[PDB]
């Protein structure tokens, strides 16, 4: 049964046309006017030359034209391209360029993002009247299940990041697996939390959407408190929380200090994205107990959002009370997270080894990176018409089937939720004229640098560099001369 994302989505709003798909605080849209402003955004689109393959870039702040923007680039069979607003300049314009995008889906308040852009825009908020003017219909075959869904980029150690390509298979198998794990119904409520550059957004959108649930956009006043995100949440009666975990981290934390009562409709809160602390994780069980459920998800954007889950709430006492918090087990049977060792061999239970993801989770590669896709997606020498791909992750499964997540073998890190090579913050440094040798380290960031020469404003100027090419989150709080 070949299906797009899309299409999974077209079901939903035939058998539930009525029923509120998006709320913000501005406005909603139901299943029916989604799908009808999607389409008429996207029959624009293929009379732009949008077809699939083709890459289309979205510059768009969290908005309800946010969510008709990716499904209208869905429909037209063109796989997106997210352009965060909040990088800078130079960082946007070279995955333009990279990415070869002729086509731009943003607003008005984002002119100028790019650099001589000669390709084509079209401004959702300005631009309403003339979309209006398209058809209405669902467009019929524009892709295929192996065309591309979305690129999105991701840190590149070599000093520029680097587009993970995903087709619309690996991401309908994503979202059907995890509508059945989370057991998403058309009454859930679900918070849209985490920006279109992180893949876990396809996650929060795409699980919602394709099961008749509603997606609630967030702001961003509501995250800067705690005891306002909460209250919000409250008001908007959410029943699911798709949470960076380190934000959860904060939450346990403010949870517990102020006891802040959780919002009464909320039933399943979802976590990852790094290493969870096993002490707020009893900190959480202390306070908060068992409801509502608490599931820790695993998996890199290579292998479409997520690969392996664990549910915390279940686990006993003494299953949470190890050092480490499980990542669990594959989300599904045509999923496979292994733990192999140097030749790529499956080890015993309780040995560790290296993580590789198979089957149906993989990414088609990297985008124009044909060296990094070659080292990390890996023909597999025990089944060779399958690839495996080398996450740089160590784990080992446990004697009851659950895997552990050990650390990484190089140096990937997580810093404020956001994934980052610290290679790349070192090379983008190197070019700076004042700086001979540079080394970055977590743990937040700091940067250690010999100078050609030395200036005690030096590290303002060294942040204000990296200000106009790296985002925010890739910015070292500290510097050290040797
Ligand atoms: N994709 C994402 C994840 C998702 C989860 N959550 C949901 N699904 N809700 C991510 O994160 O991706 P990227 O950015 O690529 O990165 C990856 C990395 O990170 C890490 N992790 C994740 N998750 C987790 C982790 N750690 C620990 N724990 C958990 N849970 C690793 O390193 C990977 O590779």
């Amino acid at each position: 049964f070949k299906q797009s994302i899309h299409q999974l989505f077209e079901t939903q709003v035939e058998r539930t046309p009525e029923a509120v798909a998006v709320l913000s605080e501005q406005g909603q849209l139901t299943y029916e006017e989604l799908n009808t402003k999607a389409n008429q955004l996207a029959h624009y689109l293929r009379t732009l030359g949008v077809k699939s393959e083709t890459l289309v870039g979205v510059c768009v702040d969290r908005s309800l034209e946010m969510v008709i923007g990716l499904l209208a680039i869905l429909k037209a069979g063109g796989a997106y391209v997210p352009l965060d607003p909040t990088y800078p300049r130079e960082r946007l314009t070279y995955m333009v360029q990279d990415a070869q995008i002729s086509v731009l889906v943003t607003q008005t308040q984002w002119s100028n993002l790019i650099s001589d852009y000669q390709g084509q825009v079209i401004c959702l908020d300005s631009q309403w009247a003339k979309i209006a003017s398209y058809s209405q219909e669902n467009l019929v075959n524009t892709v295929n299940p192996e065309n591309l869904a979305y690129v999105i980029y991701t840190s590149g150690s070599t000093g520029k990041p680097k587009g993970v390509m995903i087709e619309h298979q690996s991401l309908v198998n994503f979202t059907k697996l995890a509508i059945a794990q989370y057991q998403i119904t058309t009454s859930d409520r679900t918070l849209q939390f985490v920006s279109i550059s992180f893949d876990v957004a396809a996650e929060e959108i795409y699980v919602t959407l394709c099961s008749g649930a509603t997606l609630i956009l967030r702001t961003e006043e509501m995250i800067s408190s705690i005891p306002s995100f909460v209250q919000k949440s409250q008001d908007w009666q959410i029943t699911v929380w798709s949470l960076p975990t380190a934000y959860w981290h904060l939450l346990v934390n403010e949870l517990v200090k102020s006891k802040i009562a959780l919002p009464d409709s909320l039933r399943l809160v979802i976590i990852g994205g790094e290493r969870v602390q096993p002490e707020l994780v009893r900190m959480w069980f202390k306070n908060v107990g068992n409801f509502p459920e608490l599931i820790n998800v695993y998996g890199p954007t290579e292998g479409t959002i997520a690969v392996s889950l664990c549910r915390l709430s279940q686990l006993t006492e003494s299953q949470r009370n190890r050092t480490e918090i499980p990542i669990g087990k594959s989300l599904g049977e045509n999923i496979s997270v292994y733990v192999l060792d140097e030749t790529l061999k499956t080890v015993p239970p309780e040995t560790p080894g290296e993580i590789y993801i198979g089957g149906t989770a993989l990414a088609r590669g990297y985008l124009n990176r044909p060296e990094l896709t070659a080292q990390k997606f890996i023909q597999d020498p025990f089944s060779p018409s399958e690839r495996l791909y080398k996450t740089g992750d160590l784990g080992r499964y446990l004697a009851d089937g659950n895997l552990e997540y050990l650390g990484r073998v190089d140096h990937q890190v997580k810093i404020n939720g956001f994934r980052v090579e610290l290679g790349e913050i070192e090379t983008v440094l190197l070019q700076h004229h004042q700086v001979a040798q540079a080394v970055v380290i977590d743990r937040r960031l700091v940067a250690y640098l010999v100078p050609h020469s030395t200036e005690e404003n030096l590290t303002v100027t060294l942040q204000q560099f990296l200000k106009n090419k790296l985002p925010s989150y890739m910015i070292p709080a500290t510097f050290v001369v040797l």
